[PDB]
């Protein structure tokens, strides 16, 4: 019996990539072709039915199986549908879809993470013994040209047909609760320019500003105090505002570690100033070797750490 | 008489956990099976009906009872439906649902709180004398593996069949106003890493920054003035911003008490500086035993308080 | 003639209290019972019709009057409906509703205000000469426990049946433009803990910090300058963020008067410091009775004002 | 031939005034009465049809013209409808509507601007040669007695019936493309209390704080430096946050000019301090006539500017 | 064969231009006229059908093709529809639409960028061999006068009728997979007043404030320290808040480069002050030629940079 269904999915665009809710909107077309009883259309050309007569056609016994996306969040926005009825028997169901899909994303390497936009299509009411997906072909011609998003599409699409077992139908369908599933995966990487400008360069210049304190002698303590407190508060607000752009994930990201290292450098600069002020105890000059060596240690350590960082993750 | 209805609920995913509105979105499938009068299916195969033919079947007298979720917020997003009609009489209703459900949450131990995601399913128009839930089986196979939400699910779901009394039917149905109710409960705990990084570490480093003032002698008043005002304003902004992620609840949370203790420490450090400034009335220094002992009292008290706090709530 | 209709409203929950839009969401059930012409049910048992046959039944001449909420914002989300048809003629319409209702709210005593949640139900197309509300019974069993979500429910519900005249039907229906209206009112008060923690305690501690300036002599001008400018800016931002939680109503609230008094206290402290700095020369030396008396006048005045304030409104 | 249609519009409430999108939500009732061919009602009483039978009535040839709001944003929320059918032929269509309407607003005098809430009703598919609006009666009894939510209603509503030509139907119907249009206009003014408290009083007190620097001698420069930089930064953030509540327009508002003048005053105070500090070089405590005359020039100039401003626009 | 379809698009308004999501809402009317088989209308006058009979007419064999927008995001909000049926055979489909359309936008020249609002209309189910677009006419009479809502319309609308090939229909339609497409493009430029007031004037005045430091001698290190740190932090927050109004695009905009140059100037001023402080040796006046030349170089370089900048991009 099992009806062989050939599926072709045209992807018009991907957008609305919300990393907080871990959703992304997909606009495209879906074509589902199977082979039924032969028919006689007016002329050799096949007959075309637009959405509403479709009801009547399935009310008079025409078999049109309902397909459903698993990753969708809420009923996907279904546009116009159409039925092409061929004289040689093949029936084709074509519909436009606008859907908010979901997929598990891992942000450990954020903002250098690699993710996948996934479509999991699956028939309803019909198991693999009744309906089986023969082939799948994805035509991603629109987005593959330029990868227009805050993301970058890396490579062609991947297709896979699998069989998924549901235990909640075993109470009904005995030993017949396996459904055929089409899986479409699109690999993508994150472009870091926005994140550079918004968090990395601010942290770098904040560390530089903190280091500027070293090139003052055991001078007006308020000046270096202003440096220290200003820089530590700036780094705190930067860490908060940077992690506000991610979901509340127990694990730490690469941006988290970078911010932590910059925070440690700024706090170490402040503690160094406090230390060298604790050792002044005198109305003499005696410029301190501590600051003279810090003026080199801090920038050189920051530079080699940045080299290690950016050599990693890239 | 009472029609025994067997229910199986497959939960595809839980997401959209909004602690402000105390809602959470649940996507899954629902199966409701009962045994009616025998019928004649076409062929030996049981009959399958997809949503629209369903109308015709309920127009020709087929009895399909309406079930409803109590925790839902608005009409739940209903996907595709299906009826499996068996020759031996049993009818089976299978449908996908995506709903925003509600449940009373208690935030006294926030962010260490433990909550439960609840589904309250119940028939409409039919009491326990007409329709009764025989058994319930929940299949939470997808999410129980790794908990990739902002929460952590601990264990399988709990099922409960109960009888609920309604006073708004007591005005008509005397002593016959009891409805069968299925309740599915999923226990969850909150991951605190986001809250750690966003409020606790900032508060801790702000307390450290406030304590740094002790390591300046009593002469430069402005430096320690900047320290005190900077730290108290930072702690105020942190107190404000921390409760921004919670509903407006009259009661206090654990994070509230932690912030209050940190604020007390910062303000007490500032008042200590003001006190040692009150003894400046001289042209002498006499480095103050107050600061010399504070450099130990403040950090040690903060450390033992952190020990007590983090030993509690965990 | 006038058909007597008995109405019972079961309130499942009240939530979504948006003080900005002056709206609130109510989820519950509505029951409307009247006595019509007798009918012949299959068997002695009364007949039950679930939503869809309902259409068919009114297509065969069944008279089902349309009821409407006046306070509602948009078409309320109606869940499942049901008709209980008795052989003796009485009809019962039971349906679940979830609606966003509106009511004029007065925020003069904010955040100590007391408000009312109102439901104004009224028939459509039928006047008091055709349809009359006989009795009303509200069954608020779920929420009566002094529920959560920023408010406190004080007492049971109040019911009132009235007659409202419409001038826009006078152009057609002469002397027949009076409609019967059911009004359900639920008194509620606001929990102030959130508002305390978010604005009052910050303002109080800001005033305390501003007063701390007095315990510095008139010598270090910058320290007290930092105190004054920091505190006045803090109070300005606090006033802004405090009125950010209210609609643009133009009248003054209790929070407005409290913030204004705290602002006056902070600015008066700054002005006192500026005056004594203009008097650091021209007639004083190193100690001033002005500060010695301010250290008592400012805290005592603030305390007695706080006593008067908090004794009021409570 | 042309069907004379009598229209009566009851306005229940106006709310949701979003100045950013220049929209406003209007809830009310609409009545449209015309005189058609006589019919046979059951009994002498006229017939009443509630929405759903309405379909059947328009399915058997009853002529019900479609009306449309032009200013509406999206399909307006249509509640319950009703048809009153008289035996002498006259038909009456009554329906509740809730719509988000739009109207061109000019914000040059903001926040002292005067705007108009407009309803543009117009038939669809039928020109003035087939359907003509005879008269209009607006019954704004509910809301006109009081304020709205943030605005003030000045006077009753104004009505106008006009004829509008559409060029996109000129391609088909030659010289018969004129449509009758009903226009309802309600004048409104903006309440300024919120804007006063949120921007005007903050700017005024910021100018006062900036002027406080003058009452410090050419003493420790950091204090007056703190004054200047604090005040200029405060005025910058205030200007930004003030224009954040308006759409991104090209012209300047009254609030813009007020903030600009305050900014000029603050920056001039800072520049004055910088100038007198370039002349502070001396070893005497000589107080400068520049500051002594500024202590009068700046407050008096600000006061006369405030007088001119508030005398204008009011 | 190919049915020539004439299309006319009336644009009522364009609004809701969200640059973050790169969407814009378009409300208007659409008219599609073709020539079918002659019919007999009641009288010689054409027949008019209002939405609901439309169903019936397509149920009795009337051919009404479904058209679809490609740039739309989700199912467009369709208002009222209408069919004008002429006796000479021509059919006209007229409907009001309100849709959120999308178009690829390039923000490299932001905020001086030039963009285009695009509508791509295209038939469904019918290729160029079955349905062909004969002509297209856009009537943008209402909105073309104002150029309102943060943009400026430059010129009338442009049309392009093309044939687009779909490779995902080659599996079904061999050599018959070309669809006729109407493309309407409206060129527009961005109004910069809002962006001027919100970022440019703040950055310019911040550069001025930073330069003010030169007019203080090298005596009070803290005053110029406050100047430097305040100005660099202000520029950092301004850059962040400025890019907060844009999508996360890997490339840099003109506003980005302006902010970068202002940041470089401010940081260079601070570094210059630190250098001149490193020359504090020679405890006699020794005022430094560095400041004497900076007081001219910094303002003159900033002025010539502003001249080059604003002469470009304009």
């Amino acid at each position: 019996r099992p009806v062989d269904v050939s599926v072709s999915i045209f992807i018009n665009k991907i957008y609305g990539v919300n990393t907080l809710e871990q959703t992304y909107k997909v606009d495209g077309y879906i074509v589902a072709q199977w082979t039924g009883k032969p028919r006689k259309t007016p002329g050799d050309k096949p007959l075309i039915v637009e959405n509403t007569q479709i009801e009547r056609w399935i009310n008079n016994g025409l078999w049109v199986p309902a397909l459903e996306f698993i990753n969708v969040v809420g009923s996907p926005d279904t546009g116009n549908k159409r039925l092409m009825l061929f004289p040689d028997g093949r029936v084709i169901y074509n519909a436009r879809f606008l859907g908010s899909f979901s997929n598990d994303m891992d942000f450990r390497l954020f903002p250098f993470d690699r993710q996948q936009f996934v479509l999991e299509l699956e028939p309803f009411s019909y198991n693999n013994q009744q309906l089986r997906f023969s082939d799948i072909q994805v035509y991603t011609e629109n987005i593959d040209n330029e990868e227009i998003d805050e993301w970058w599409i890396r490579g062609k699409a991947s297709t896979h047909i699998s069989d998924i077992r549901y235990d909640h139908l075993s109470s009904v369908q005995p030993n017949q609760n396996e459904f055929s599933r089409i899986t479409v995966r699109i690999d993508a990487v994150r472009k870091i320019g926005y994140f550079v400008i918004q968090t990395y360069l601010p942290c770098i210049m904040t560390v530089i500003l903190s280091q500027v304190s070293f090139w003052l002698n055991r001078e007006s303590v308020p000046a270096r105090t202003v440096f220290g407190v200003t820089t530590v508060l700036t780094m705190t607000t930067l860490s908060i505002s940077a992690r506000n752009s991610l979901p509340k994930v127990a694990y730490a990201t690469a941006m988290d570690w970078f911010i932590a290292v910059c925070y440690a450098f700024v706090f170490s600069a402040l503690i160094e100033f406090a230390t060298v002020n604790y050792f002044t105890k005198r109305g003499v000059e005696s410029v301190s070797k501590i600051d003279r060596l810090s003026r080199i240690a801090f920038p050189l350590l920051f530079g080699i750490f940045n080299l290690v960082y950016w050599a990693t993750y890239l």
